[PDB]
RNA sequence: AUACA
C-alpha cells in the first residue's frame, strides 16, 4: 500500500448520520507510516454539487482521467478497520490529487 | 475545535478494530463545522487507572488536576453524531493540556 | 440536518 492508492472498503455499520455506503477510500498516510502503525488515515469519496470538482471540503477529481466517479471529501473522515473488512485495490490518483487532500485536514484542526 | 470540550457520548455501535463503548471523548472539529454538519470527530480517551503518563501520541490528562485520569488516542479518531446520540460535557480541560493534544494531532499532516 | 447501507 502506497500513498495515493485507492482502496475499496465499507464504513458501515453507521448510526445517526455517518458516511454510510461502501466506497473506495484514499490512503492519506505514507507507506512508511502504514508499515509500522498498520493504521492508514483514509478519506471517503462522496458527491460534491454540480460537478466532480472542488466543493469546499471536497477536493477536485474529474480531470485526471480516472475510473472512480465521485468527489473526495475530507469533511467526515475516520480511521476505520482494514483488517476484518478487507481493502480492495482499484487504482491510484496522481500527486495533484494528493496535495488537494493534504490541504483540507488542516482546516479541521481547531 | 472550540478548545476545552470534553464530552461524554456513546461511541457505539461499531465493528472491527474501531472505538466503541460509552466513554468521555475529546472533540477535534471546530465550531465552524461542529455547529454545521453536527457530525464531529472525537478522540477516544483511555483510562490510565490511578495514574497516567504522556507517550508519543498519548496525551496525559492526569498530572495537572483533571477528573478524567487517562490518555487520549490521537491516532484513531472517529466521526460520530452529537445530536441524536446524546452528548454532554463533563469537564473543561486546561488550555495547557489542550495545546498538547493539538500538537499530537499535527502528526496526521505528515 | 456537505450526504453515494
Amino acid at each position: 500500500m502506497e500513498r495515493g492508492e485507492i482502496w475499496l472498503v465499507s464504513l458501515d455499520p453507521t448510526a445517526g448520520h455517518e458516511q454510510q455506503g461502501t466506497r473506495p477510500v484514499l490512503i492519506v498516510t505514507p507507506a512508511a507510516f502504514n508499515r509500522v502503525t498498520r493504521l492508514p488515515v483514509v478519506v471517503p469519496v462522496t458527491s460534491g454539487g454540480n460537478f466532480a470538482r472542488t466543493a469546499g471540503f471536497a477536493v477536485s477529481l474529474d480531470g485526471v482521467g480516472i475510473r472512480t466517479t465521485g468527489v473526495v471529501r475530507c469533511d467526515q473522515p475516520r480511521t476505520i478497520d482494514m483488517k476484518a473488512r478487507g481493502g480492495k485495490r482499484l487504482e491510484r490518483v496522481p500527486e495533484t490529487i494528493m496535495n488537494e487532500v493534504l490541504g483540507r485536514l488542516s482546516t479541521i484542526l481547531t
